[PDB]
């Protein structure tokens, strides 16, 4: 008779155990021995890499553990051979191929939103555990990519504190929108975890849109509410325009129009033959609804799918024995519920359900039709047990009640010789890691003594003998998350009696971690404790604290039990068998091969509020002070807890805290307003009690503003208001408030309810009336020289006559530093907006050069250092979404019809040199450099096939030469990455070029600059040629080109900027310092009080220059004593500038006098650069003033009409040519914004930026034929005595070419026209 079933899974896993059940039966010689090993087939040699062996006894159901294959083994041809033998005879040898699962470790990747926001911080937690859920000790290598699959960020060799890393990932302003990922690199695998950013548009008003998703047909009414309410809760008084339409497509797809007032939330009751009629399973009827408020004209739209359900009830079969096997007891819970949800018990039972049995024979013999009535009971699943005949092949339910007539067939016929058959079968539901669940094994013929064992992630996990049809067993963490016990026999005549039952095992964790509250219910900016008692000292617990609104949206970014569950369930991977018609099958069904002598027969964005990372040492129980967020709010804490000895622990709850109040106050302010309007605050009071209560809203008298309300009341100067709020909300009142002092003004409401109270500080900024003017005023104190102790300056400025009063600003700033103004000021160097594809370099390359200038200095502090690679990092994200899909970049991203050579050489030579610091995706240099080279014509020409934003390199006569020069400078700091660039064409192209002779001083400047970069020998002689052309005056070299369309000011042209840094880069790599030091003391003098200069490319070429020439002058030692006296100071304002405070920006606000002078005298050693800054406004503003740009503001908008206005914009230029890129700021007027997406883009307007009440139109180019632009502005606050505004046109890369108009309505609010309805407001 048969003697062993040696079974072994059929699997290979590195880092589990690979277990061998081994059963000697009854008829078994005597105790063998059985020997098993690992065979690796690499190449065509066999290596046994694991063995293991064991005497195993007569009548005995035991295991053979192999040692565990290491974690780092690779997908090899694995061959496990079981070898079996006694005292002379071999029973068994025999071997087969296991299948390599790369399903090693767990790793899970926990970010604290699933949706984000751009400027949000990404938090992050990286769990490395084993798949036991123990601590995984590993370095591993975290990246970061934007959907375009760039590398923005990685950390390499993270060494994981009991498998926990927390990091965080600040996202940028302007990042590209999509689904992100996070790549974590342990060994040589790789896991995933995607999270999505995208921007978020302010809501205005919700929707809700209330329907049943499953429908009947039968169903008289249904109705579909929409809830329309304000972001602050009024409710909307809207009319609703709906649209109620299927996607049947052989239906009409008509729309009942139900458009009538919504009053807050109105029902829509329905006719059946209506329905029917629309109709006339179909498609998902899409509803669709939009409120459009006149004043605003804002809409909101919605999309809610409604599916359809047949009959008005529902019968579905689940948990049916898919095998059947004769003689035995089919079962199936099979649920009765109806479409409406509502099963009503008796009412809807109507007596029995027939349930339709088909025994069938599969002839084509025992063929029963027969109908069984059994009375439905209230919960719905009845769970018929009848039986089986001992030859029904085919099984068909079928259901017959009076909706959903359903049917199930189940067709797998058991086949056994001996027509002997078992069944493991369950009772149990909730079957967990620990709590012993019963097991029954129902049997048609006489039952010996059973053998189980359970397989679980491909795992033997337990085997062993029962001896009754009763047994239980209790499972342990290796079963889940989905165990198979077989429990199979043998009878005499070697037929294997088996069956499999797959039995989900919820999980429980020995590590334990409870979360509390230190109040169920909170006020908001309330001061809590959050209480953490984990198990075992020695433990890190991550808790994540998140608002309840989410989990709606079922985020997988989390740890919570179904993502362990997801990450258990890849371990539990392979082929499944469809067919279970054989013992043979019955064992492979769970990844078995058996080696037997037996007859084995082939046949929505949640905010966080706690992101707590805490390692507990010596403490089971840590208490965290934690403040309440100021929303009304309710939040749920989570968490997890990672020890060493017990493992993973998760909370098995989240644990509450509501966030109450019993009101709450909102304010509405404008946030900028000019000197001398009156303004309207009103203040909303959410009531959120059932009652309604009085509140008493109050103003904090303050001198920086007047309240206009001359109340009735005596001594109370009606800064005091009271009102009824009715339950849940219904407050506006409104108090008009007039500034009277500039600067931001703080106004302070409180509300004082009787039974609480509350104040809300809100800050609005009050600016002067006409265009703000600035002046700078730079001087070089150089005093290395010895002879030169003491010197005397005289810094001075006159106001223009039409200076607004109380607006001018006088400050004067020492710094001990020649590269010093640029560091204080890396945030913001220039004070246009950076949302274009070059101007965004402005900040990345100036933060390259001030930490190359501060480490060649040895000077470089480490919050400096941090500071500067953040805004690096930031740069990085922003400027890779302007490249597009060819490797190029453009100054507009993909909206330009094409890339520009230049700046995409500018974008590679700013990222080669950012290398050292911050880490830069390689593919993109790549994909930039492979779409520069093409470009090279035969003569070594570059050439730019996009739009002309700089009209002195891309435009203009000389363009070919300052396109080379400027390309092949950029191009060679690619040389790291390929030493064979050939642009020795180029440069013999350069080298003709500047022998034909060079008149412009730009152009030969950046042919100065490209042959000392490539060390050409006609560098030199260029080099004298450009400095015989400048202004030696002062001890000053620096070159004046002259243009008649400039508007006077302090700072020379950007090009003459650039001309002074490049002949100073020049100078510096021809190493020439001497004969340099003039140009870097003018370069150094012409900052603006931001410490950048004009433009943003000039500004990086000179903070470049100045970078690499600054870095060769000695400092080491600085003792200066500069002292300021003047009409403007009467008091002497010192500053000290020692080698300490060399790079502090030491400032001083100075008096404001007519005409501004200061003396500035200065005694000792060292450079310090004083510099005095002016800020003033001009009353008001082509004519005979110099101005480049003719504009014309036209303000088109109906007297009668208060709440719009139109201003139409028409500008030319009156120039050579087309100008370069140009920027329209639209300065808004008090109390009017332009709704989004109302200036569409155009060939000219190329990117539309809304900041607060202002607009930045990035104009492509504007030439002498006319192009006018319309500004449409709506009304969103009520501001009175509105003073004018003002639209102003320049050329980005040039400023001076500028054109500025004032602008205001001929219809202004009146003073009283602010307040309300409300009484004892009498401003008129
Ligand atoms: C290049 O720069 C030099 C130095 O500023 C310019 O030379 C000056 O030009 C102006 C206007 O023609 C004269 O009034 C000065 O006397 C010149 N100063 C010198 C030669 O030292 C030169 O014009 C510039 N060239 C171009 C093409 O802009
Ligand atoms: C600031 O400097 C100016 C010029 O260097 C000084 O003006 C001279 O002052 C002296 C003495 O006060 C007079 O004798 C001269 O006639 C002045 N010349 C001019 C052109 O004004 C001024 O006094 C200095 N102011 C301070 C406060 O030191
Ligand atoms: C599993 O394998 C590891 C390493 O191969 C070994 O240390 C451990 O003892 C094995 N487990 C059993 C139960 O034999
Ligand atoms: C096992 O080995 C025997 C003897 O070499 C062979 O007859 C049999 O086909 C092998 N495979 C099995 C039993 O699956
Ligand atoms: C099967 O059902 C029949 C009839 O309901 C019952 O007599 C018998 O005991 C049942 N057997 C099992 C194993 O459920
Ligand atoms: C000015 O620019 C517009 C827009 O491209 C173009 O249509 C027009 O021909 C140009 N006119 C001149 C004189 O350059």
């Amino acid at each position: 008779g048969p003697r062993f079933l040696v079974t072994a899974p059929g699997i290979i896993r590195p880092g589990g155990n690979v277990t061998i059940g081994v059963e000697l039966l009854e008829h078994c010689p005597s105790q063998v021995t059985v020997k098993a090993e690992l065979l690796k087939t690499a190449s065509n040699l066999t290596v046994s890499v694991l063995e293991a062996e064991g005497v195993f006894e007569k009548g005995s159901f035991k295991t053979l553990t192999l040692p565990s294959l290491p974690l780092n083994s690779a997908d090899e041809i694995y061959e496990l051979r079981v070898t079996g033998r006694t005292q002379d005879e071999i029973l068994f040898s025999n071997s087969t191929r296991l299948s390599f699962e790369t399903k090693r470790i767990s790793v899970f990747i926990q970010t604290d939103k699933a949706l984000y926001k751009p400027k949000q911080e990404v938090k992050f937690r990286i769990v490395t555990l084993f798949s036991d859920f123990k601590p995984y000790k590993t370095s591993l290598n975290i990246l970061i990519k934007d959907p375009k699959s760039n590398l923005i960020q990685q950390w390499l060799s993270q060494q994981s504190d009991l498998g926990v890393i927390s990091k965080t990932f600040q996202l940028s302003s302007h990042p590209i929108l999509g689904d992100w990922s996070i790549q974590v690199q342990v060994n040589d695998q790789t896991y995933y975890q995607s999270f999505q950013v995208s921007e978020y548009v302010l809501p205005k008003f919700e929707v809700t849109l209330q329907t049943p998703l499953y429908c009947s047909m039968n169903s008289k009414h249904l109705n579909g509410t929409i809830t329309a309410k304000y972001t602050y809760g009024k409710p909307v008084k809207g009319d609703v325009t709906l649209t109620f339409l299927p996607l049947s497509f052989w239906g009409k797809k008509k729309n009942i129009t139900k458009t009538f007032k919504i009053n807050g939330s109105a029902n829509f009751s329905f006719n059946d033959e209506e329905m029917k009629n629309v109709m006339d399973s179909p498609g998902p009827v899409e509803i669709l609804t939009t409120v459009t408020e006149s004043v605003t004209g804002i809409s909101r739209n919605v999309s809610t799918n409604v599916f359809f359900k047949q009959h008005d009830y529902i019968i579905e079969f689940f948990d049916y024995t898919t095998v059947l096997k004769p003689s035995l007891n089919f079962t199936a819970t099979v649920k009765v519920t109806r479409a409406d949800g509502n099963q009503l018990t008796l009412e809807e039972r109507r007596n029995n359900v027939v349930i339709t049995v088909t025994q069938r024979n599969y002839t084509e013999k025992m063929e029963a039709v027969q109908k069984i009535n059994y009375t439905v009971p209230q919960s719905g699943t009845f769970k018929i047990e009848f039986p089986i005949l001992e030859d029904s092949s085919e099984l068909q339910l079928k259901a017959y009640f009076l909706g959903s007539k359903s049917s199930m067939a189940v067709h797998s016929l058991f086949k056994s010789p001996s027509k002997t058959y078992i069944q493991l079968k369950t009772r149990d539901e909730n079957i967990k890691v620990g709590s012993p669940f019963e097991l029954v094994v129902s049997g048609n013929k006489r039952l010996k003594e059973l053998s189980y064992m359970v397989v679980s992630r491909g795992q033997l996990v337990a085997v062993g003998k029962q001896n009754s049809t009763m047994f239980s067993l209790t499972p342990e963490n290796s079963w889940t998350p989905k165990a198979c016990v077989i429990v199979y026999y043998i009878e005499d005549d070697g037929e294997i009696i088996s069956d499999v039952l797959k039995i989900p095992v919820q999980l429980v964790f020995k590590n334990k971690i409870k979360l509390y509250w230190s109040k169920v219910k909170a006020e908001p900016s309330e001061k809590v404790s959050l209480r953490i008692s984990v198990t075992q000292p020695d433990s890190i617990v991550g808790i994540v604290a998140v608002d309840k609104s989410v989990n709606l949206m079922n985020a997988s970014n989390d740890i919570t039990m179904e993502n362990v569950v997801h990450e258990l369930e890849l371990y539990n991977t392979g082929y499944y068998l469809g067919m279970f018609m054989n013992s043979f099958a019955v064992f492979q069904e769970c990844g078995l091969w058996v080696l037997t002598d037996a007859n084995l027969t082939k046949d929505h964005f949640p905010e966080t509020w706690i992101w707590l990372d805490t390692n507990m040492g010596y403490r089971i129980y840590q208490e965290f002070e934690v403040t309440v967020p100021d929303s009304i709010t309710s939040w749920v804490a989570t968490g997890f807890v990672i020890s060493e000895d017990l493992g993973l622990g998760l909370t098995t709850t989240p644990v509450e805290l509501q966030a109450f109040q019993p009101f709450f106050i909102f304010l509405n302010l404008p946030y900028s307003v000019i000197r001398g309007e009156e303004f309207a605050l009103e203040i909303t009071i959410f009531n959120y009690l059932k009652d309604a209560t009085e509140v008493k809203v109050i103003i904090e008298k303050s001198d920086k503003f007047d309240i206009l309300m001359t109340s009735n009341e005596i001594n109370a100067t009606g800064h005091q208001q009271t009102l009824l709020v009715p339950s849940e909300d219904g407050a506006t009142v409104l108090f008009p408030i007039r500034p009277t002092h500039l600067g931001e003004i703080p106004i302070t409401v409180t509300a004082l309810s009787p039974t609480a109270s509350d104040a809300v500080t809100q800050m609005i900024l009050v600016k002067a009336e006409g265009i703000e003017k600035s002046y700078s005023q730079s001087i070089l104190l150089d005093l290395t020289d010895n002879r030169l102790q003491s010197t005397l300056k005289t810094l001075s400025f006159s106001f223009p006559p039409n200076t607004v009063t109380g607006s001018e600003r006088v400050q004067i700033t020492a710094i001990g530093d020649v590269l010093g103004p640029s560091i204080n000021g890396l945030a913001s160097l220039i004070r246009m907006p950076y949302g274009c594809g070059e101007q965004n370099m402005i900040n990345f390359a100036p933060n390259i050069y001030i930490l190359d200038y501060l480490t060649k200095k040895k000077q470089l502090t480490d919050n400096l250092k941090e500071k500067a690679l953040s805004f690096m990092r930031q740069g990085y994200q922003r400027e890779l979404l302007y490249q597009r899909e060819d490797g190029s970049f453009s100054a507009f991203g993909n909206y330009d019809p094409s890339g520009s050579t230049w700046l995409s050489a500018f974008v590679l030579r700013c990222f080669l040199e950012a290398d050292p610091y911050i880490d830069i995706d390689q593919n993109v240099l790549h994909r930039t450099y492979t779409w520069l080279k093409g470009h090279q014509k035969s003569n070594g020409e570059f050439w730019d096939p996009g739009r002309v934003i700089h009209s002195e390199l891309q435009g203009g006569n000389k363009s070919p030469v300052t396109l080379t020069a400027y390309i092949v400078t950029s191009l060679l700091g690619y040389r790291k990455y390929q030493p064979n660039i050939d642009v020795q064409e180029s440069i013999h192209f350069l080298e003709s070029e500047f022998s034909r002779g060079i008149s412009d001083n730009y152009t030969l400047a950046l042919i100065t600059y490209a042959l000392s970069s490539v060390g050409s020998p006609k560098a030199k002689e260029a080099l004298n040629m450009l400095t015989w052309r400048a202004e030696q005056e002062g001890g000053m070299q620096f070159w004046v080109s002259s243009e008649s369309k400039l508007s006077d000011s302090w700072q020379p042209r950007s090009l003459d900027i650039e001309v002074a840094a490049y002949a100073l880069l020049s100078h510096f790599l021809q190493f020439q310092t001497s004969e340099g030091i003039p140009i870097m003391r003018w370069l150094s003098r012409q900052r603006n009080s931001l410490g950048g200069f004009a433009s943003t490319q000039d500004t990086t070429v000179a903070l470049k220059a100045l970078s690499e020439f600054a870095a060769l002058m000695n400092t080491e030692r600085t003792n200066i004593q500069v002292t300021v006296t003047g009409p403007s100071s009467p008091s002497p304002v010192k500053f000290l500038i020692d080698t300490h405070n060399r790079l502090l920006l030491q400032t001083a606000e100075l008096a404001v006098v007519q005409p501004t002078a200061v003396n500035i005298s200065a005694n000792g050693f060292g450079f310090a650069i004083c510099q005095l800054n002016v800020v003033y406004n001009v009353k008001a503003s082509s004519i005979q003033n110099q101005e480049a740009f003719d504009l014309d503001v036209a303000v088109k908008e109906n007297k009668d009409d208060l709440n719009h206005v139109d201003l139409n914009v028409c500008t030319s230029f009156s120039g050579p040519g087309r100008s370069g890129m140009a920027l329209m700021e639209v300065n808004l007027l008090s109390g009017f914004m332009v709704p989004s997406e109302a200036i569409s883009l155009s060939e000219t307007v190329k990117k539309v930026e809304y900041d607060h009440g202002k607009l930045n139109l990035y104009l492509d180019s504007v030439n002498e034929t006319q192009f006018c632009v319309n500004i449409p502005a709506v009304r969103n606050f009520k501001v009175s005595n509105t003073q004018d505004a003002s639209v102003s046109i320049v050329d980005y890369y040039e400023p001076r070419r500028q054109a500025v108009r004032s602008y205001n309505s001929e219809v202004k609010l009146s003073s009283c026209d602010l307040c309300s309805d409300v009484q004892g407001c009498r401003p008129c």
